[PDB]
């Protein structure tokens, strides 16, 4: 592979790079902008050292006074349903909704895993309030306190909006104080000078500073039984989440992950790419079918599309290879299933019967053959009626009228198709066609799925392959050309089908194979 | 070996390597969730150095002294039969029970080895309890002490539910020490400052906070005779099992193994892969007869199957191939037993008697010949009856119901098979055969297990051996060839039989070989 | 690739990376003239340590003082309406605006986002003033002080003309500490000593000599309660924006972005870059035609251009070639579109008509022939109308005035263009035109776009294909004449159009193929 090769892959997989990045990017958006704003307040502590001083500070005795101190186990969040319900209502511009709580007692369930309890609290006005912990509804009001239930609650100053719930959780002091000094750092900042730089994160800013100058002021206390140069100030900027970074990565990851994607489709696929692929093997490609976007034959509904051009060369490169074979009876038969044969077929013998040539169509697809329902049909005496003896050929074929050419349908399904098309009035039939028409066109099964092209195949003058752009394999068609030739069926070449424009092939190779659109445009 | 070799074997063994990976996965979760959970609890004490005092505070004289206050020496343990009855006991949400022991004074055996003597206390009520030591039943009751038997016992405050055993164990002094010693650590946290953190490890969260603490109020009354900041108190949250990293391990542990075994069985299988690799070494191979879903004959119970389709091929490649050969005897011989030749030979056979011919089907196998079961048999009279001279020819042949051909049985086991088939009689019955029939074929027993194979080879005009998918190997195919030409009997090809589908096949070759299912689903 | 090729592509991409160079480098000089200057002035402080005063110096306390005292929360700009209106009045000589405001109480509107209230000073005159903070209009005067609409501001002495606006800013205290602090820098420049060097940067020289005075006396006064050496002056060379290294820069990065587009071109271009390509294929190029500068022809109205000449050597060339050809009818066929078929042909007539020879022009692109309209057109009865059977052979044919040869127009555009050109009369006009003229052009589609060219070029005892310079490949050159080959047209050669002198022909070759031009001079 070289600059050219990769380039090009990047270009015609440039749709899933653009999807598979922008869906990255759109979730580190999503994130950076519905993750909740931590802040950070710092202060100043002058020590008169200070290394046993910071081990004291994220001590729990010193932590524990500043949990009494600021009641930080009653534990007070907004309730919202998803994961984003709070990102969202701050981008909406709605202010959090806040209660102040000072007596907390929830009846302490303390049961296997629980041992923190839990209520809801629905604020009904500014002045009173619902509680419902497990079910059990209690009405307050600020100011009276109550204690019903076991559960004794003091709520004051509601600032909120009527309809907002709030989870109270009770925590253990252990889990607050776990809390706090998981979110409480110290450091020295000079690592000599008597300066402690205590830092507190957090999503309240006007909270953590409040509980920063407490344990500030609850350790200075404490050793005066030092100085505090700078009291707790929060940063208005949150420190997290960190937006330009997580969107950079959002895209740098959106990328990477496209690439190695694109780089196994790339390594992957083995379908083929260009009629060369066919070519370096040996095997004459006569006409590359481009796919056309559009029960009308296309060769007739819009005889000036790209595919039918692609076909019409197919017709002259057919005429000057047809010469010089035994009979006029050409075998068309795809490698695969779907791999467009009957698309080639039918839409060949318009081209060829505009010409002024009688052409004869025989769907000798006893097993899948939907000519008869292409072509419009009176489907009873097809090819198997005939094959079996309760059919004349007079009576099998018929005219094509968006056509040109006659053509014979399958029939009904026969239970033996392979033992069928064996029968000697099959060739009987070629050589009375042979002798009425200027070419008979035969579309048969895939060799690769039954025998049935191989029979049929004996009888024709000229037999070609139907390969799909990127469904059929090189291999998959050398299998099928030898699997003809191990029959007695030597192939003439093939066809590609479903071609697409690509940009890879315009840098592996020199060529796309696609064809030019030329008209006047009028 | 490139990526599309590697992720086609992936994908053909994905089935083992799921399977391999979801145990690895299962046995690390119920490690993770059946393991007992062990929290940690610490503690701050401030000395006034430090490092001496960590070699004070896990010495003897300060942890024996714990032993003592709080009877470490007794241990008391839930009794569970299996290694996991503990875990699923907790996940079930049953509380574990405990019982309160002040006095323990068993017999002290002190044998050979057990110097920890043990007893089972089974929970009759809250009050009276039941005690064997070695099958003596002893009944106690809270409150008064048992002296009896040797053994002494103060159980109080049973708190658990009747049945409910416990194993009680006297252990020594020195293990009691050594055990909290081996959960007991120390450490400075800032090697200058006189903070020591003591840290304590266990499956009961509230006895290792009480240890702790008796462990620093004796290293404290011992140094009066330093200050306690934080007391003992216990993380809710246990430190180990780390269940995350257990699962990810047993994740990326399936997977390593998973690969390991599929990349030895990739690398040590020999059989063949692919028609492609008999061809590689000139070996013809006229069908690929893919496995079957499926004593009627396949060609005949289900004339649509998709191995039926494959030798509808095999058929009219034979019948090109068979032209200008010295007879019409086609003879078929597996390489090694168990190849399929017979399922191929038989179903061939329906095939093509359905065309019209007359077919002749010689189980020339006259050791382990089956084809007589198969058909429905007049076991007497078979071909070994006839080469012996106790049959006529006439008497021999017998018509397949389920068949279209005519069929010569093995008859009885011969002393003297490859004696037997080298009588003229054989001949003379191929030379007959050849005159009143279209084909005659002919199974025959693995050449390289017997030359049974090599004998009756020089009366056939066409001679094809019948390879198994994966169970062959290409030399074991060539070696057959060879030992065939060895003896006068020309190889014209091979048949690969029971191919299965491979993503592997498609990525290193550009073929799967094993056909495509044609037909209209209804 | 070596120097050689390197440098010719420099050269012939000269125009593009001079472009892109200038264009960055322009960017970095607007940058570096129009980034406002930013100043640096610096203080010396004599400690009597230090690391300890440096924290104290950026503590919140010192610096809050300063803010304080000099009343740096009243933020002042001078109003320009795009990011660059500041940066052309500092260089077109227009001294900046300033105002000093002591007292500025703005409303304090505190909303959700928005904590830095601001107004608009509009300057009237030396005395009087105007405000609008949000369209509230208010008219003040240096002096008596404003208390209008809950604003109070006080204005002393505007210096500036009138229709000046001024942005003010009332941010919050910590704001202004922090932008303070932000680009206020203490270091010590010996480790050891008691010497503290304060800096400070802003865009203001004198205010920042102001401000770090302030704060040094308030360091000063506050610990007192230390030596200043050197008291803040201001550097007046200012230290940002460094112009040199950003034009440097500018340079060096417009020369690598040129350098990686043009490498990206060299490597992704894969049309024709020299006859050469198409013969190491094994195509004869029998010219190669340059672009010409320039309804008339180009061969009549320039005959003395230098593609002329070009094509009078393709005539001499083309003479030698045509002997021993079936017949006199040369046709030519671009490989794609607009590959300039019709200037070659229609000129080549022009060329080979003034030598005494009668041509015959033969516009057959039935689908977008113009022949008819570049010489003059009875378009009634072209090549359609024959072919159909309205219009005979004599009724065609047409004389071109700046021409010297006869031509024969396509007609009105049929719908069946590829199945009239098969008619019998085609090859009838040929028969008949080879008996009255000495030579027969005839232009052609595209044989990868319509088969037209196939038909045709199966009565035409010569047949060359035209290339365009850049725009064809060599394998596109390659597919047309295999194309032609398997419909039994037998491309004698290619006619290289539109070659460009370039200068990495001369270094990859030793030719550039372009043509001398020869005359001399008058």
């Amino acid at each position: 592979i070289d600059l050219g090769r990769v380039i090009g892959e990047l270009i015609d997989h440039r749709k899933l790079i653009i999807s598979i990045t922008s869906v990255f990017t759109l979730f580190a958006i999503l994130y950076a902008l519905l993750a909740t704003p931590i802040y950070e307040t710092d202060a100043l502590i002058q020590i008169e050292q200070s290394a046993p001083e910071t081990a004291l500070l994220q001590s729990r005795m010193i932590l524990g006074k500043t949990i009494d101190d600021l009641n930080l186990q009653i534990q007070i969040e907004q309730k919202y349903f998803p994961v984003i319900g709070r990102g969202l209502a701050r981008l909406m511009g709605e202010k959090p909704g806040n209660i102040d709580i000072t007596r907390l007692y929830l009846p302490d369930s303390d049961d296997i895993s629980n041992n923190t309890p839990s209520i809801i609290l629905t604020v009904k006005d500014k002045e009173n309030y619902s509680i419902n912990s497990d079910g059990i509804q209690l009405n307050g009001v600020v100011g009276t306190l109550l204690n019903e239930k076991g559960i004794s609650l003091l709520v004051n100053e509601i600032d909120a909006k009527p309809g907002d719930q709030f989870v109270i959780t009770q925590l253990p002091r252990l889990k607050a104080i776990s809390d706090l000094l998981k979110s409480f750092s110290v450091a020295d900042l000079g690592k000599d000078t008597g300066m402690l730089t205590l830092t507190l994160t957090g999503d309240n800013p006007k909270r953590i500073s409040h509980i920063l100058d407490s344990i500030s002021q609850n350790y200075l206390a404490q050793n005066i039984a030092v100085r505090i140069i700078d009291n707790a100030v929060t940063d208005p900027n949150p420190v997290r989440p960190k937006k330009t970074i997580i969107i950079v990565i959002g895209v740098v990851l959106g990328l990477i992950v496209s690439v190695v994607l694109v780089l196994f489709q790339v390594f992957l696929r083995r379908g083929i790419e260009s009629p060369e692929q066919l070519e370096e093997i040996g095997i004459n490609v006569y006409a590359s079918i481009p796919i056309s976007e559009w029960d009308t034959l296309l060769a007739v509904g819009n005889p000036a599309d790209l595919a039918v051009e692609a076909i019409r060369g197919l017709r002259t490169s057919l005429h000057f290879a047809m010469m010089e074979a035994k009979n006029n009876v050409l075998m068309i038969s795809g490698a695969s299933p779907s791999a467009g044969m009957t698309f080639i077929s039918s839409n060949l013998a318009a081209t060829i019967a505009i010409t002024g040539k009688k052409v004869l169509f025989i769907d000798a697809d006893l097993r899948k053959g939907y000519a008869h329902k292409m072509f419009g049909h009176k489907n009873d005496k097809g090819l198997s009626e005939f094959l079996s003896g309760q059919a004349a050929a007079e009576m099998i074929i018929d005219k094509v009228e968006g056509g040109g050419f006659d053509y014979i349908g399958r029939g009904q399904i026969p239970p033996n198709p392979a033992e069928l098309l064996m029968h000697p009035r099959f060739e009987q039939l070629l050589n009375w066609a042979s002798q009425n028409y200027d070419l008979i066109i035969i579309d048969t099964p895939p060799i690769l799925a039954v025998t049935d092209a191989a029979i049929i195949g004996r009888y024709a003058g000229t037999c070609l392959l139907v390969a799909r752009f990127e469904k059929n394999t090189v291999k998959e068609i050398d299998v099928s050309m030898k699997r003809f030739e191990q029959s007695g069926v030597v192939v003439k070449g093939c066809i590609l089908n479903g071609v697409v424009k690509k940009a890879s092939s315009y840098y592996r190779y020199g060529h796309n194979h696609y064809g030019y659109s030329y008209y006047d445009k009028k």
